[PDB]
């Protein structure tokens, strides 16, 4: 049990590490300094509970810390959802992934400052009210671009079409979310998906844009199954920590 | 000639291009925001010379452009000096690194920009007035931290004491240089010293900082002969080119 515990702390925490190190990677190159630093906040929000999940779980594992966890494992033993890992690619792009995952967030952490692990449940008191800041700025771009003229609506929707595959591995349960949340400890993914859609498929609509249907997509993340984009990325996040 | 003049070219070039990758690392990450926005500033006028150096190398070696030659070249085919690849460090470190190559770039592109090569002497005479902000910025802050706590002169007389072993290549000329500068085309480095010691060394007294005692240096940066630090740097940089 400690380590089905360990292992979903530490999921938590990758999902915010990676995501993340992709909006640092945006530093410079936002398309306004509005932007460029409103991206810059939400990453270091991120990295703040990507600190407090990663060293709750060293101290469950009994070893290391979270530096050690953020820096000493390949894409094989990280844990976060595919959609983070994913390339920043436009500001749309940007946007959608971060809608998308901004809205996963406040739903799991609403949930979730009901665990009766304590520190958990501490975590989301704080990260709750971060997640509600960055889902008022993506959702508020989303409507912005959706809303422009037909050639940012386009880039929009086609933001929201490639990244939609990476979705419905945010509601799936495995094994240690199962056991967890009986324990009322862990959120069922399961669960959440009825909040999610509620606030993502109004979004999208009132952007004026169209949800895009369900089809098979792409998992494997919490397993340490990942896309060809994470291994690059971690290496990149290693040499920064080695340099500055 | 043709040979040397493409060599000594693309030297300069790599200067900035270096040292503008380095900068481009502090994003989101100074003191300050204004300080922030400074360094980021110093760095596209860097990557501008970058291009402008680099593009006419490629010229004149008649095959490629500024984008195969900064990112088609593994560190043996870099000529870029030692100091500009060091690690950021902290604030004082980056200071420092900033301090002794914009006095250098002052002295060297005033006399340039006079070189009996057009394209030299043009490159050189917009790249100058770029070099007299850097400088007035990194003085400015030399001064300003040396003055300012106990911990402030403490850092800066460390970051200014670890660098100077990559002062001296600055100053050494090899026959490239040598060829160049009696073709009335180069600036002999050799000359660069007495400017570069009556700006430096002012700077750091009147930062009430102490003048590191000159011993054994690094070298070798001009003929591809680079330090641990520049072989991660281009992987970053190939990195950087793939992700946006």
């Amino acid at each position: 049990h400690g380590n089905q515990l360990t292992a979903y702390t530490l999921r938590l925490g990758d999902n915010c590490l990676v995501l993340s190190q992709r909006l640092g990677e945006w530093c410079g190159h936002a398309p306004e300094l509005e932007i460029d630093l409103a991206l810059a906040n939400i990453g270091l929000d991120l990295l703040g509970q990507a600190r407090n999940f990663l060293s709750y779980a060293a101290e469950l594992a009994g070893e290391g810390d979270e530096d050690t966890l953020a820096f000493t494992r390949d894409e094989r033993q990280f844990s976060n959802l595919l959609l983070v890992e994913q390339p920043n690619g436009n500001f749309a792009d940007t946007i959608a992934r971060q809608y998308f995952i901004d809205a996963w967030h406040v739903a799991l952490f609403t949930r979730l400052m009901e665990s009766r692990d304590p520190q958990l449940a501490a975590i989301s008191a704080k990260a709750i009210k971060e997640a509600r800041y960055h889902l008022r700025f993506s959702r508020g771009w989303l409507e912005r671009l959706g809303n422009g003229t037909d050639v940012s609506g386009q880039k929009m929707q086609q933001a929201i079409n490639k990244l939609w595959r990476f979705t419905a591995e945010l509601f799936d349960a495995d094994e240690i979310d199962i056991a967890l949340s009986e324990e009322g400890i862990a959120v069922d993914p399961r669960t959440l998906r009825a909040a999610w859609e509620a606030e993502v498929f109004a979004g999208i609509n009132e952007a004026t844009l169209n949800v895009p249907q369900e089809q098979a997509y792409r998992t494997g993340g919490k397993k340490g199954l990942h896309t060809e984009h994470l291994g690059p990325m971690l290496a990149e996040m290693q040499y920064l920590q080695r340099v500055l």
